[PDB]
């Protein structure tokens, strides 16, 4: 089961609802006996652009500096930079990890991409021969807990924005499933500035009750690798016999694997597929 | 038509095929008579984190500090920070942008992200009254100029990763299109990494050429607001009329709004439909 758990927050504000929504984790898990530690990204004040001074050391190739191959060399080498390592070590520590943001033009603030870039290092967070499923973290649970602006409707299949799901994809599968991890459910609180004092008050002891339960709870469903022929000779297409069994599928496998057919509803937003 | 360019660029190193891209583009453009401004987010050193410091001026709500309208605030009375507005009247100069940048985990590099938080303020790049073709930036056009790490097949219907259209849309439509960019065919440039020599010479040769007639291309395809009740009453939802006119239909409008069907072939990636 779930013991430890990791909240990262990206948020400036300390009166922001995104900080109540951290404040409201922190205290149902612990109040359900989990460890909880804090990435307060804006606090830690943190610093999110890759760059050569991430490598503590000379460089395997300075005329030449691709942040890839320097950066997994750094960390085999243990020359990752310290701000780097105690994040990797809070990943490696944490049975839960909770990413609570504002949406922002549509993904995770900057910030908080920049903390991906620069502590999903490879061999770390992932390696091609072991991409998604098979991935470093697939003991770990990740759940985005997402606020925006625009409304529900806004982000539904006929809202203006478009559907959600599309939205979360490369986020949810791209970049926490890439690296293993067994995604949930995302909490999503719509127009939060448009909902009233008391209905926000509900929100908040929404999401604690959800946490008192959320490591029972069933993962969003992602093409499992076996599905496909992960070397970069077949240039890691789905396996010829997949294929034709999918020919006779309604439905495409997911969002990103929607193979030209109807994306299973919410396959982003809702567990069980 | 257009004689003045702008190129965003977020990569660290000259030696880089990223920085070898804008070269060629700003090369091949003042060729054909544009007048070529860049952004080359590194060398500036740009600052990528939204905060109160991006406002210079008396905040209308201190204790309570939201983005949002404070920053538009600003915009409003010229309180921006000088750095974003710097950046604001290289945008409203240019008739094209582009985008270059390495793909990382699914996106734009946070340098590049965090300049679009802290320069697309409300007002300035977008409104809720005119969102998407009625935004400020439809005179404009748009192009994502991408290289990435992995094959193409990665990225195909059947690859690993998953089709390379949802994960173009939340940048393309979402930010680009959003502000009333009319956006066209992005460039995309796959496993740069493992490109023979020769080939990566034709890459820039070709981009140049596109380049000589980029004004006069048919841009990608967005469903236009026209098709939605743009209310907060009606949710923003697609027009009673529409849904029906389209419950026939085989495929969705794009990639956003599948409707639960198909999605257009390429719809993120080549023009005509
Ligand atoms: C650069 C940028 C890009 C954006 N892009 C998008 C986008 O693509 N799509 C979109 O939909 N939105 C977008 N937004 C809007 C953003 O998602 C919302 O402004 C944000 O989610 C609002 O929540 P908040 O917690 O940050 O803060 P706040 O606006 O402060 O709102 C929280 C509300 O809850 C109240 N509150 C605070 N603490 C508590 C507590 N403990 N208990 C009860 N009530 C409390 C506050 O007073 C306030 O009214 C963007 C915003 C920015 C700045
Ligand atoms: C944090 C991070 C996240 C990433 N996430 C992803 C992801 O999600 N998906 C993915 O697919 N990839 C990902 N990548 C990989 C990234 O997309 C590639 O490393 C990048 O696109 C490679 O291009 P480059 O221009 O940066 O540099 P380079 O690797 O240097 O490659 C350019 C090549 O062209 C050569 N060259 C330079 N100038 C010229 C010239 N003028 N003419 C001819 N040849 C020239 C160079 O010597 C070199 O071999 C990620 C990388 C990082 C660091
Ligand atoms: C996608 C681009 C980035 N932006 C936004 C799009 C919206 O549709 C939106 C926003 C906000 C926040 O400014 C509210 C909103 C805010 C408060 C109350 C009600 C709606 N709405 C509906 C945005 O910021
Ligand atoms: C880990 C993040 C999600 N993404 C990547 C996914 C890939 O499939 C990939 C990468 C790279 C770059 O590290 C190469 C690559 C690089 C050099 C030569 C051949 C392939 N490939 C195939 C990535 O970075």
């Amino acid at each position: 089961a779930g013991r430890r758990a990791l909240i990262v927050l990206a948020h400036s504000e300390r009166t922001s609802f995104n900080y109540a929504m951290k404040e409201a984790a922190a205290a149902a898990l612990k109040k359900k006996g989990w460890e909880v530690v804090e990435s307060d990204l804006y606090a830690m004040n943190f610093n999110p652009i890759i760059s050569r001074k991430d490598i503590t050391g000379k460089l395997k190739d300075p005329a030449n500096f691709q942040y890839p191959a320097e950066s997994v060399l750094a960390y085999k080498e243990g020359h990752l930079s310290p701000d780097i390592v105690a994040e990797q070590k809070k990943l490696e520590a944490a049975d839960l990890v909770i990413f609570q943001f504002p949406l922002q033009w549509f993904g995770v603030p900057a910030i908080l991409k920049g903390w991906f870039e620069r502590v999903f290092i490879g061999e770390f967070a992932y390696t091609y021969a072991a991409m998604y499923d098979k991935g470093p973290f697939r003991s770990k649970k990740a759940v985005l807990s997402i606020t925006t602006g625009g409304s529900g409707s806004m982000y539904s299949l006929q809202g203006i924005h478009g559907d959600m799901n599309v939205i979360l994809w490369p986020i949810q599968s791209g970049i926490l499933h890439f690296c293993g991890f067994q995604v949930l459910e995302p909490q999503l609180t719509y127009s939060i500035g448009h909902t009233p004092a008391d209905a926000r008050i509900q929100i908040l002891e929404g999401w604690k009750k959800r946490l008192e339960n959320i490591w029972d709870e069933t993962p969003l469903y992602f093409a499992p690798s076996s599905l496909f022929d992960l070397n970069f000779q077949a240039g890691f297409l789905m396996k010829k016999e997949v294929q034709d069994e999918e020919k006779n599928k309604k439905f495409g496998l997911s969002v990103g694997h929607h193979l030209g057919k109807s994306i299973p509803t919410d396959n982003q937003i809702k567990a069980r597929k």
